[PDB]
């Protein structure tokens, strides 16, 4: 059981959300005074009447970028990479002149100059990727415009693990998932766990995310509400993490590297100063803003992680919609996982209503 104030605000907020958005299945975790409280609704598989449980796996979509950012932070802390390193240090075959000056920082923070939102579906092998990046022409100089992009942070993640000699998946398992005891968090769902993998629903049809280049880095993690609550706990309170470079990596992913308007770009995470204007976060989450190019101001050196922040990330796939938000100063956070991609502003409005009530 949760304290009644949590049960009350969750029931009053999530029930109309599910009805308004026709969400088939949903799981919510509230982290309150550092402890998790879980809630589930509806079905992971409608036709087969499988309820959502605390072991249901949801596609995180772009919430996966938070894991990629932390894994990159850990590689920085290990001394394996620097954000100022040129992309070409890790991929010297990227000889085209437009890559001169594009650093790992730019890739990690969507500031390379207009790398596109998606890797094209036609681009599948490393050779296809090389052609893609060699032929890409920037719209802007590096470090001037943020354009949210799977092709940008996806490449960051692929390159950041090269010194380790591990694949991206193996690095993520060994360096992030295992130390944090995320035992039900997967880039590739094992056969024995397929029974727990919810279907996503798009226009009423059951769907799962399709393979794509750099999927693991940009949008490919699947996880349970329990593991996601532990992920929030770890990012709320990194000083409890025993593995020093992972603790440091978590901290570095909440450093502020760029500002645009009132939002700050971390590694995967995005941040605003708390208290927030809820309209700014709600309206800023709409893709009309969130996917637009926005001019950035550099923060030199990056601001070390600010405890009084709203730290958050939206994520989607064709069939799923996820959101995570937390406030380190308040020891408070929320995870919302659903098997329908419903509008971002409705996610953020509900999260803020719940966390604002519990602050």
């Amino acid at each position: 059981a949760a304290p009644q104030q949590i049960n009350d605000i969750v029931h009053r907020t999530i029930t109309p959300l599910i009805e308004q958005q026709k969400i088939p299945g949903m799981a919510v975790a509230v982290i309150y005074q550092g402890k998790p409280y879980y809630f589930t609704w509806g079905y992971a598989d409608i036709a087969k009447k499988q309820p959502v449980t605390q072991q249901t796996l949801f596609e995180l979509g772009s919430v996966s970028k938070t894991f990629t950012g932390v894994l990159g932070g850990d590689a920085i802390a290990r001394g394996e990479i620097k954000l100022s390193d040129p992309t070409t240090k890790y991929w010297p075959e990227l000889t085209a002149k437009q890559w001169n000056g594009i650093t790992l920082l730019h890739l990690a923070t969507y500031t390379a100059g207009g790398l596109p939102l998606q890797v094209p579906d036609e681009v599948k092998s490393s050779s296809d990727l090389l052609r893609f990046y060699q032929n890409w022409q920037p719209a802007w100089a590096p470090g001037t415009q943020r354009l949210y992009a799977n092709s940008s942070i996806g490449l960051f993640g692929a390159l950041a693990v090269k010194p380790s000699g591990l694949s991206f998946e193996q690095a993520m398992k060994t360096r992030v998932f295992q130390p944090l005891k995320l035992n039900h968090t997967w880039i590739n769902v094992p056969s024995a766990e397929e029974k727990n993998y919810a279907w996503g629903y798009r226009e009423g049809k059951a769907v799962h995310v399709s393979p794509g280049a750099l999927d693991a880095e940009a949008y490919g993690v699947k996880s349970t509400i329990e593991d996601m609550a532990r992920w929030v706990q770890s990012n709320l309170k990194p000083l409890d993490i025993n593995e020093k470079t992972l603790q440091q990596g978590i901290q570095l992913a909440q450093s502020r590297y760029w500002q645009t308007g009132d939002m700050y770009q971390g590694l995967g995470w995005e941040m605003l100063d708390w208290p927030v204007n809820p309209d700014i976060i709600i309206n800023g989450s709409d893709n009309k803003i969130a996917l637009a190019a926005r001019p950035v101001k550099p923060i030199t050196p990056p601001t070390p992680a600010v405890r009084a922040s709203w730290v958050h990330k939206t994520g989607a796939t064709g069939g799923f919609g996820s959101y995570v938000a937390f406030i380190p100063e308040k020891e408070l956070g929320i995870v919302m996982l659903a098997n329908k991609n419903y509008p971002n502003p409705a996610r953020v409005a509900a999260a803020w209503q719940i966390l604002n009530a519990l602050q």
